[PDB]
């Protein structure tokens, strides 16, 4: 399927144990997509002070359209030293590996895959 319904655990930035997906734009997008498929991907909501506490390159989920079955349609955009790879809508948050941190909420998304 071109889209997959996912429920992403929303993590507090200070709980996150693995603060990024790797070392290059291509690696972080690759790893983010693998962790989304494997159900091992968390979401951190972006506010003042969050991104400097995570590792670049960043992987964002961005709204791709204006929401089937309660799932917002999203796509991946990476960022490294202020340049983004991809073009999309409003940021829903930054993706990180999930390694058992307790979430504060879930974010239902329809991931363009």
């Amino acid at each position: 399927k071109t889209h997959v319904q996912l429920s992403l655990p929303v993590l507090q930035v200070r709980d996150v144990l693995v603060r990024g997906f790797g070392d290059s734009v291509e690696e972080v997008l690759s790893e983010a997509r693998q962790h989304l498929k494997d159900g091992t991907c968390g979401l951190v909501e972006v506010e003042k002070g969050v991104l400097p506490q995570l590792e670049q390159p960043y992987v964002f989920i961005k709204r791709s359209d204006a929401a089937p079955h309660g799932h917002v349609m999203v796509e991946l955009v990476a960022e490294l030293e202020g340049i983004q790879y991809g073009r999309s809508g409003e940021t829903l948050g930054v993706l990180v590996p999930h390694v058992g941190e307790i979430p504060v909420a879930y974010r239902k998304v329809l991931l363009r895959k």
